[PDB]
């Protein structure tokens, strides 16, 4: 049973939404990426000078989420819930505000952590004033399923609301489980993707003490260099992204025009190390291969891989080996974190949206900063200008601390 | 496609482990439940008198996790990671330390929040001493997939390590997803269940300010009264629990004796309110119905329901309606939170283990404190003494804030 042999129903992507450091409008982000734009800038936040942080660069959203939030939203939701509400409404409107059967409608939204600012706020309030200063809303704002639950309540989803957490693969893992929910017959339509918090001092300190972050502060747009010989770690770039997926039958019955097909998904784990990927890429390549088995594709069918490509020395080398293991190392490769940075729990969902746009429009944007090939890598990294083609099938990769490997196989509609 | 019709492979439970407020030994917890024991006591923690907390009752683990941990693990793992390492090693030993194929072995472990004490710790450290005082291990201890990832690394699981977060249904949801992973062909064997943090002052304040908790401080063992007319909210009782599931042919091949069969799982959502269950019980009933459809059972086959039964007024009334919607209201009902209290992200896993032991041993423990029947409930609540019977099929219910409904259908082996 595969998508190609009709063992699974055909599942299509019928709407996308994202907010990024380039634009709040996904179509404008996409045009910016194709024009070689970067969302990364010097950080001007007072927290950078307060703490004299070693990292002084990153991409805040172009259009801050809270400029769209009312007084009560700011007091009743954590930041990732507010992002989830903003994007869920935008996605539904982009889909034509369909009146779907709530009992066949699921939501699957990943995030790295949850409403953690409300944990530190509640802690401070109780230390200063005692237990009765904690909000009656604290639990529901903090719980990591909070953003998915807000979207499910907002949009009326009664076929399940799920939150897989797998660190930096959470946003792709969510789209994998939404596809599973549909092909298993538990839903006909799902909103899925990932949301994440903004850049702040404590997140920068924690990842900096792992020695995982770029410190190329003098040239912020040049700092994120996935697959490049001179890379020196990742750069934060804020985002959130959701997509609407549904059976092809369901889309046809309501007149939705698909953007792409979501053909299959593979999830594996390394059992190697908690915070470094296995150098051999074997289990990561097996997640890619499993997505092909469930799609009914061979590796030679894959015209494009949207790489997780964080720009760490270790991570990019492992992913290049994984792509080789899966037989996909003659695909054209894009590493979007070169322009958009790393949004942790959201980023797999953002990069799945970009993989969809590559299939819809026949173009891969250039990987920024790809100037000096690294002989360990040996991939067809698209650089300098966009790569045009009749792309038929593509894989999006995402990986996370914990050893999680997620691959999603998409096709042109 | 159902378990009964052979459309899904047969999946069996081959080992269980749990630590509770009654015992660290699940067989002793089980004997204690049957004897009418309660794990709930007056809280003697200094934090109760420090804050003059309204809630002064709960069940700490009989044997603290950290009596088994050294200072190095106590500094380099969060508490839920330490609980997961302790339980995962105990489970694997109980299973006979099998040499399974890593590439066919998955882990699915839910939790409500994650390594949140390390969030407030890192915040305090940075406020006192700057960003370079944050631990280089802080991210991997905080991330909510951390416990599942520790277990996956410890035991060698390469077929996926998943953490579904759905608040108080997370422990059951994890078992649901592990069953899906096996029946979809991505694993032959899985460790699954849930872990959760201990009772502490800030968790008590947050839930207390929801007005959800019992304050029957005078008579701690009498406080948790699921389905009783005089119930007044839930009581914390610490736990963590894991089970080993595997295909029946994998169990046979290694000579493992099954404890029970895991036949099907249903997940739905309410889209009603963030922290109140839908009064009609309709979507929660449909999670039970879905687990029967995938099992290949009818409601008339069900002998036993292990209720989520938190002892809130509105919660138990909605669940009674859900059990009626599913046609399961002739079954014998147990509410284990009456004795063990509520362990949040672990509790659905704990109660799945108890459902397995009910089928294995042909006995349901008494629901403690069930003294005055409530006309809105109208269920056969087992009480007073344990009830012996030839139980063949049981459903375990769990629900969570966000409107999450999970039902698991188990059978006697
Ligand atoms: C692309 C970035 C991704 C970062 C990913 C981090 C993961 C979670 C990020 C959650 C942060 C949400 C912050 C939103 C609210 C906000 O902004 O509040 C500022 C004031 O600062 C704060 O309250 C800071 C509160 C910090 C909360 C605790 C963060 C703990 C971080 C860990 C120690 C390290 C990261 C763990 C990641 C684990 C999961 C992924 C592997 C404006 O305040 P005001 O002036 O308007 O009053
Ligand atoms: C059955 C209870 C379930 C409760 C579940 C609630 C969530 C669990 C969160 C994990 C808590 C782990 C605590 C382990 C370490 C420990 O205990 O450290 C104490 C000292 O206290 C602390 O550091 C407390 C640290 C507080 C951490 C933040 C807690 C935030 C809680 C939220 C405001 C409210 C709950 C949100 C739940 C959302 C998910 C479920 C809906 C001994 O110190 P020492 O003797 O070693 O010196
Ligand atoms: C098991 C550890 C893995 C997969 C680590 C990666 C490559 S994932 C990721 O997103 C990332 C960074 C630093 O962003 C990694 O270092
Ligand atoms: C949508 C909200 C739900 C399901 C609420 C429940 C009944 S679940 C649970 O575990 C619980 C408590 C207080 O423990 C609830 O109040
Ligand atoms: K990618
Ligand atoms: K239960």
């Amino acid at each position: 049973p595969s998508t190609a042999n009709g063992g699974f129903p055909s599942v299509v992507v019928t709407a996308v939404t994202a907010t990024t450091s380039i634009s709040p409008d996904i179509e404008s982000t996409w045009k910016g990426l194709l024009a070689g734009e970067s969302g990364i800038h010097a950080l001007e936040d007072e927290f950078v000078t307060k703490w004299d942080l070693a990292v002084k660069i990153g991409g805040h959203l172009k259009d801050p989420v809270d400029s769209h939030m009312g007084r009560l939203d700011m007091r009743r939701m954590s930041y990732v819930q507010r992002m989830g509400k903003l994007l869920g409404g935008q996605l539904w409107e982009s889909a034509g505000s369909p009146e779907v059967d709530p009992d066949r409608f699921a939501v699957v939204v990943g995030t790295g952590l949850g409403g953690a600012e409300r944990i530190v706020e509640s802690y401070d309030l109780m230390n200063a004033g005692g237990p009765r200063k904690v909000s009656p809303l604290a639990v529901q704002m903090i719980m990591p399923n909070g953003a998915a639950a807000v979207i499910g309540l907002q949009l009326g989803a009664r076929a399940g609301v799920m939150t897989p957490v797998s660190a930096q693969s959470s946003g792709s893992e969510a789209i994998a489980h939404a596809w599973r929910q549909i092909v298993m017959g538990d839903a006909d339509v799902a909103v899925c993707g990932g949301v994440e918090g903004p850049i702040e001092a404590l997140p920068i300190a924690a990842f900096s003490m792992m020695r995982a972050m770029s410190t190329r502060n003098d040239e912020p747009e040049r700092a994120s260099r996935p697959f490049d010989k001179d890379r020196d770690g990742f750069v934060f770039g804020e985002a959130g992204a959701l997509m609407l997926i549904e059976t092809e039958e369901h889309a046809k019955a309501r007149g939705a025009k698909p953007l792409a097909r979501l053909l299959g998904a593979g999830i594996t784990s390394d059992a190697f190390h908690m915070v470094a990927p296995a150098a051999d890429g074997v289990r990561a390549g097996r997640a890619m291969t499993r997505s092909l088995e469930l799609a009914g594709l061979s590796p030679a069918d894959i015209d494009h891989v949207n790489a997780h490509g964080t720009a760490t020395p270790i991570g990019d080398a492992a992913e290049a080996n994984a792509i080789r293991v899966a037989g996909c190392d003659q695909a054209a490769v894009y590493a979007p974190k070169s322009a958009l940075g790393h949004s942790i729990g959201a980023v797999g969902a953002l990069e799945s949206v970009l993989t969809v746009l590559t299939l819809r429009d026949g173009v891969i944007p250039p990987t920024l900063n790809y100037e000096t090939p690294d002989p360990e890598i040996d991939l067809d990294v698209v650089a300098g200008e966009p790569r045009y083609g009749d792309y038929r099938y593509a894989v999006n990769n995402s990986f996370g601390f914990g050893g999680h490997n997620v691959a999603l196989a998409f096709g042109r509609y």
